[PDB]
């Protein structure tokens, strides 16, 4: 018989596909949400028996700041969004910086009493610091223009291959916490079986956690210096924790976010895992890019298990990384804990960010929090406060400065009515989605 | 026991290796066949139970349009293709720009009346538009040089990996509908079992289609002008077909070439899935990039499962784009209808070609067609007619053009005869392949 | 059920994780082990029934050849490798070439009287010539910085994906035939299984193979003369031999590195496949770029199942190249004998090695040997003798020459007793590490 | 009243255009002599008054190694030089790497006793080390093709604008010290006057020099050691000489091409100019890419007065730097010794040559004299002797060798009559570019 990693493609499956998409349901080419700011929104709930095989999504966030010459009204029907540069003196529709941290993604299977993912939107699509880079692995890849490139808040697609599976109940939610709504394109894919998986079926599972700072011993002292490769640590006691779960499963990988504050390298700490309430660890690493499979630094690769999304060498002072442990998973019976020394012996004081990703049989036993967003920024230097003075005005430049006002007055909440229609929209069709996965779920069924 | 994507490397399987090869039967370095003008070759049939495995192909096609300095008949055992600029003099063998269209690769399985595969040689090898493009994906793949790229009907190596399970037979043709002969090389490698496969054995399809051009209502009408986002397209009843097949299977994915007249965005369309002859598709996209997991247009980037093949940036207005159902395929019990909308609601009149790729259990109840040849060539814009009037010559011009012309007489004569040896050498390699491939099949079933 | 490649992920299996590493037993930041000059190390043993999942490793090999005005007892506990440029006068740790060629990788299953693996450190790792390139593959990766790339001997992240399973013993070794010690990082990860696995199970296996000089008919002549290419070799009696394997199981590919000599091409060669001792092959290729799926010569591509590792185009003569045969493994009952003709029929008298790849049942019934050292140095051409002759010196140039030798004198043996204590620590976390994975294994038993 | 660098531009001057040039005085289409092995061949002289004020070159050097199928007849009216890769089996036109050190230009004004310039034919042009790089700077370029560049012997554009007057005579030679012929392509443009320079002009002069090994005291010390940099050198006695003549005049540059041994840094040396026979020089400098007005090493930079032709980190441990004193000559009134420490105190025993360039009034004083041709050749490593021996030969591979052997016999005789039929053409036009340049000199002068 067929072996090898295509065999599935082979034989059928008699499997019903669907799909949650942001399709425009007035049949009209406004294919994305409006995500209502500081609101919840579900994308779709399906009832099970089912899996997902496969989400796409992209995103915008920008803020109006300057009165614009495009007819506001007829702006919202054309492209969604205004690609166009401040310095025409046309519009201005600014990047949201930090959105990607701001919303997050939720989801509940089997009508659990918490989530099983909830994490900020960009850090589970391998975003982190809401600053993307492009990368593919096998499971996750970002695909992003060099013209956004470098800087926060940059669209980009997303992809997620990781499979969902769920005898009862998915729910996918997006949690805005921004103050400013911001654009979702999503296509969700999913197949529905005509019964149960078996019991033993492992549901995936994310969490986010953040250090900032890490408690380190000696932030101020060199790292590499004698004197700090000198301590000991073997029970790993303050090791930055990746994951910290109780059940049956297994880990599947993490992304990392570290900020390093004194200039040398954040990345001496070893990996230490602690397997069924063990008190020593016993996985021992040797060190955090040897964690990520790089040697005497990370590189700027990006490999199907492992790499750099993000490269220090390319930003100011932060890394994002990621390893995925698909054929060589973390087992755990009972419990896992995983954790990376924060520089060797926990030395730093670095701002450490995590996706942790695992899969578990049900029931989800601990509650998955998250920090609450203003936990959630990236750290960035801030320009010293600039006071500006105007001169002494000519009654022209009076007159320039009154009408521009005036035109600002009448323009933001013309742009604000679009917004709040486009919200309207979300609603409408956060509602759509679920009762066509209901009609699709009913008549497969029947069949 | 043994899990994850290389866990069948750790068992042993009591099947016979075969391989479908242009090998030299001289013994020689000829591992080509010339493949003859307007004739079909049968590179080898092979009795199942079996699979395909790897196919890997690489090809030329030259037209000899100067008289060579190069003795022909020992330029006929040298390298097999003249890689020498036109400058230096001696020789003269022009790229033939649209081969890749003018072939086709036909596959038939367990004697069907009927083709699986029938898609041109260069878009069944995800080469679009007869103009490679170098990528990686995981089951196709071209390694085109820096040095050929960017040109019609470039030299490539293409590899195909989707497995090809055949019970009773694999009969794999190549039609060349070319004016021209042109050298293919090629290595099928495939397995050979002891055991029928089930009954329910889904067996690979693909098929090729094009429409030039699309029917569109508003092709002099801005793209994503509020005139055009304001239409309404739910049935899509004019939507691009990407496939529209009766059976029971799933759909693995699509190639896509697109040349865009209009010189602003070719891709708003949404993808419309009709699975089991629903009337509204259940599987609504939000645009055509979407569909291949990139946004705000097409990157440069070709990941594992989707992207970029040929980037519209590098060429005069044509994209190449690609994208793999594997984890997550389309599945169907009775019909699948894949569409894309032509631009949003069909608004666009461009030119899109695409190859569809899935498996189905036999018997094959669509009948797969090609358009004719005339109607797969690229389109591109032609020079103006230049009506050269010769000046008065010299008696010395006139010699020059008089010695080379009878040049030309003399030796294009003596590279056709070149030509049709390796002809024949092709024709007698075709019945070996075959005649080899079923004593193999009957000495390995001798136990 | 879940399909497709992921669908492992979606249940959990009763298994054990364990690794052994090189991580700092005295809970310090030397996460690394000083491999001795001339010894044998065990990286740990392990008791079935069990799986190797995944191996990372890095390495440093530097000959102290000048006297450092750093404190060589102090440097000890700093950094393990000074990356300091020789030209500020410092400190000088040269880089030591071939110590990938010096230092072998050793592997036996189930305590037989042979290893299964026995492939010189680098070669094991797609490291050819002991001369890193940066590559990606689905079961081997290299992450080699830019800064380090281009040289021998350059540091690097190696990372090995194919499982290796064994019933009742895995013991890893590195033989160390270098006269200088060498730095070693590893991670290797495993799982405990509580039943045994299958008797069909296939256990693991590469050899390592050199024809330098291949015994060339034709090394004077040009590459793809007429009189080359009408040479003919059907049987493949003095074909490059990859592999020659007596058992059942199944080939899974090669890194092939290939020092070429006349500046043309060196891969017009066929592969030809012999099976179960047949006398003529049944597997016929076209020509070596082909079987590493690339076309008119290597490109500069890396893919999934194939490619370049080290191109021609970027060295003095020398490529290296892979192929992976994961789902479409060449599988032998009895018998296989991988070859390649070493230029057409034969012709090239080139410097080819190899590691070939496969996994069989056990017992091993073919001893793998291994060329002795000095035929596994690379070949590199040497600048001629320079006999200088010193001039009249000045007593300030004589009392200079008379100083830096004082030193010399004082500081080469304080640098040789760190390196002597830093090699009892490998000694002994050699003996912690098995020790370790006893107590791990019987207490997983136990439970 | 106009002023600036352009003035001259602005008023007319009542003087005659020259050129002497490779063109084909058959009036065909080889603009380019061959220059015979082991001959001076005078490319023109020129009745002065008059000034050279541009100089073009080009110029190739193939070695036949290899019987070709291009008929070689018709092969010398074809393009000048074969661009065929030897992969493709049809002709082997090798390329000879140290052609620009083995041929001089040899420049002598007024009928003086010796050459004014006698500088390797490369290195005039600012090719070092026959090994091309590209680059600008005001006085010389090299326009070199990537294609070509990275190798000794590339063909590339030269180009010379440095005036050169003379009131008498110029005659231009090449010495071609090589076993082989070379094609030189050339214009040389000049104009004539119609009354005398002032006898107080200044001619333009260059010499080149070559230390290979310089005579260091330390070549094994560690560069920049404490030991190395306290040893003191005021006088520069040992220090490397760029240039000693006695005369009138200004020093305007030079090139260097160093090869370094010891893997450090070549350039701690100073220039330190002796300015009329000071004892101590009075211009001491920093080091030497401070000479050439980079820091910290060299850089990848060419700038119009400073620079690199070929960086260090793009070879075998060699670079070619310049510096041209244009606006800031160094001039003398009776003597100037310009001299380098190689390395800090002549520390070191490295291979420096260079070309000196400078103006003077006449007469050259001592006779400008040239290294032989075995002391101007770069220092390359070499590869062992690869003392091949044949396989027993099979009937059929004995017969592929006899009959390649005949080719040989036949093709090379042929090739050989081509290249002396081309050498006669270049010793013709020698005499009748003289011949002309006289006639054009007289008719000036009558008119
Ligand atoms: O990769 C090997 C080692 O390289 C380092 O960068 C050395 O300073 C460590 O973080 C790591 O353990
Ligand atoms: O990727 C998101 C959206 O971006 C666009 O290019 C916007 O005009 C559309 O085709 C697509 O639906
Ligand atoms: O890739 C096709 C063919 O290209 C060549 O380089 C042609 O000389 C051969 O090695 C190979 O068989
Ligand atoms: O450019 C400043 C200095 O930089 C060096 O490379 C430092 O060792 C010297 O050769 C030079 O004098
Ligand atoms: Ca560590
Ligand atoms: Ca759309
Ligand atoms: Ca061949
Ligand atoms: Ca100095």
């Amino acid at each position: 018989e067929i072996t090898g990693l295509f065999k599935d493609l082979t034989k059928v499956k008699h499997a019903r596909n669907g799909r949650l998409a942001s399709w425009d349901q007035r049949g009209k080419n406004q294919d994305y949400w409006e995500i209502p700011a500081g609101e919840s929104i579900t994308l779709g709930e399906i009832e099970g028996p089912g899996c997902i095989t496969h989400m796409w999504m992209t995103s915008s966030c920008r803020k109006v700041v300057a009165p614009s010459i495009l007819d506001p009204e007829l702006n919202a029907s054309a492209a969604p969004v205004m690609e166009i540069h401040p310095a025409l003196g046309v519009i201005w529709d600014a990047y949201d910086p930090f959105y990607y941290r701001k919303a997050l993604i939720k989801i509940t299977w089997d009508d659990q009493d918490t989530p099983s993912v909830l994490v900020p939107f960009g850090d589970f699509f391998c975003i982190g610091n809401s600053y993307p880079g492009n990368f593919s692995s096998l499971p996750f890849n970002v695909s992003l223009k060099p013209e956004e490139a470098g800087k926060f808040g940059a669209p980009c697609s997303v992809s997620c291959y990781f499979p969902m599976p769920f005898n009862k109940k998915a729910k996918i939610e997006i949690v805005n916490d921004n103050e400013l709504p911001f654009i979702l394109y999503f296509n969700i894919d999913y197949e529905m079986y005509g019964e149960p998986l078996p019991e033993d079926t492992a549901y995936f599972h994310a969490a986010w956690h953040r250090e900032n700072p890490c408690n380190g011993w000696g932030p101020e002292l060199q790292v590499n210096s004698p004197e700090v490769n000198n301590v000991t640590n073997f029970k790993g006691e303050n090791n930055y924790t990746v994951l910290d779960v109780e059940g049956t499963g297994h880990y599947v990988g993490c992304n990392l976010t570290v900020k390093h504050f004194q200039g040398s390298w954040w990345g001496e700490g070893n990996d230490m895992f602690f397997i069924d309430g063990e008190e020593y660890p016993s996985l021992n690493g040797t060190g955090t890019e040897d964690y990520f499979n790089h040697a005497w630094g990370m590189q700027r690769n990006a490999y199907p298990f492992f790499g750099t999304i993000v490269h220090e060498g390319d930003t100011d002072g932060f890394q994002v990384s990621y390893r995925w442990h698909i054929t060589d998973p973390v087992r755990f019976e009972k419990h896992l804990k995983v954790t990376i020394e924060h520089g060797h012996a926990n030395q730093l004081s670095d701002d450490w960010s995590s996706t942790a990703y695992w899969y578990q049989i049900l029931p989800t036993a601990s509650r998955i929090t998250i920090a609450p967003v203003e936990d959630r920024l990236p750290v960035v230097p801030q320009l010293p406060e600039r006071k500006l003075v105007l001169p002494q005005l000519t009654e022209e430049q009076q007159a320039a400065r009154d009408t521009y006002q005036k035109r600002w007055k009448d323009y933001e909440p013309r742009r604000d009515t679009q917004f709040r229609i486009k919200e309207d929209k979300a609603r409408r069709e956060s509602k759509l989605n679920t009762e066509f996965a209901k009609k699709l779920r009913d008549a497969f069924d029947a069949e």
